[PDB]
């Protein structure tokens, strides 16, 4: 589906994607979100990092991906006691406040980088479980290397999966977001179906809770045949295809998968560039590279190779002169009048965003296009 001109460019963007991610990986193994963006620099997210790590693992850099998993594992083992205390509080009928929960931002030395009152999220822990299991399977690795950190994440998610939290976008703490539920589900199914983990004390529980997540989504997270952004809403969010691939609420051929891809395309995809959600005013609500990649990945997995390629091409067209991929671009803005104030406050849009590169690597690999 690609000529020599396109292939050369796509190959080069893959090589550069690998290079930029590994150049900016912290000494301790964390992947930063964006080394030069004011509001993100100095911090790591499990969400960004897990997708970045999966792109790097697919690319074949076992060493780099492993160092990320090492970093996460060690950070989580350090929270063994915090998690045990949260669980003990629950058992005493004293449910912890959001202010006491595990963090969203991490410093590179594994401390809280932000206050969870303001950004409490559970998705990243689910993503990490998915990521580490997938990596180990791909490369034939012994999960015992990372198991104690897996155990912390599992225990935490089994307790807290059903709690309201902010979405991937740091919005709406009172709601239960389907792509958050989906991320947790993906992680739980990954560990619950992993033969190396068959004897873990939580083995059966992970699949039972995954089933509970699917029940909740069936009851409150599907409208008019499609997934919705949060339980009890009617609208879609551009994150929702992740619920299909990779997180597996439904398979790619399911009607709800098809309808969800179609709804996201219709409501949020403009010319190949996918918006986050209709009300998005962040930088005016631009078109997100990672979301176009996510949709493309989902299209590839459904057999729509042409649609996948169209989204891959759109992403490639957003690379700057150095090959760096921004977080988002303003070719179409949902709320154009809101962009200037973001630029004025926080600077120009995060570029490179490592997650953009990670997602590019995943989509490229899905289409057989890694060099």
């Amino acid at each position: 589906g690609l000529d020599s001109h396109e292939l050369a460019r796509l190959h080069e963007l893959a090589r550069h994607s690998h290079a930029v991610i590994t150049r900016h990986q912290d000494a301790g193994g964390a992947y930063p979100a964006a080394p030069t963006f004011s509001a993100y620099r100095g911090y790591a997210w499990l969400r960004d990092g897990s997708f970045t790590a999966e792109g790097i693992s697919r690319y074949g850099d076992v060493a780099s991906a492993g160092r990320f998993h090492d970093w996460v594992d060690g950070v989580l083992r350090r929270r063994r006691g915090q998690v045990d205390d949260l669980l003990a509080a629950v058992d005493r009928g004293e449910v912890p406040s959001n202010e006491g929960m595990l963090p969203t931002r991490f410093t590179f030395d594994g401390n809280d980088g932000s206050d969870p009152w303001w950004d409490f999220q559970t998705d990243g822990y689910g993503m990490w479980l998915w990521s580490v299991v997938t990596h180990a399977a791909r490369h034939g690795l012994d999960l015992e290397r990372w198991r104690a950190g897996i155990d912390v994440a599992v225990d935490y998610l089994l307790a807290f999966w059903d709690r309201p939290c902010y979405d991937w976008w740091e919005e709406h703490v009172e709601h239960r977001h389907v792509s958050t539920l989906g991320a947790i589900h993906g992680g739980l199914v990954a560990v619950g179906t992993c033969a190396a983990l068959r004897s873990a004390p939580w083995s059966a529980a992970t699949l039972q809770v995954a089933a509970r997540i699917r029940s909740l989504v069936s009851a409150e997270g599907v409208v008019d045949g499609h997934l919705v952004k949060w339980l009890g809403s009617s609208a879609v969010d551009g994150s929702l295809p992740a619920c299909v691939v990779p997180f597996g609420l439904v398979p790619p051929d399911d009607d709800v998968a098809a309808m969800t891809r179609a709804a996201v395309a219709k409501d949020l995809d403009v010319d190949g560039g996918v918006h986050r959600f209709a009300a998005d005013v962040y930088y005016g609500g631009g078109q997100w590279i990672l979301l176009s990649a996510l949709l493309g990945w989902n299209l590839a997995a459904a057999g729509d190779t042409a649609g996948a390629l169209r989204h891959l091409r759109w992403i490639a067209d957003q690379a700057d002169a150095d090959g760096d991929l921004p977080e988002q671009v303003p070719h179409h803005l949902l709320h154009p009048g809101s962009r200037a104030e973001w630029v004025a406050r926080w600077g120009t849009v995060a570029t490179p965003l490592l997650w953009s590169h990670g997602m590019y690597l995943i989509l490229a690999d899905e289409l057989g296009l890694l060099p």
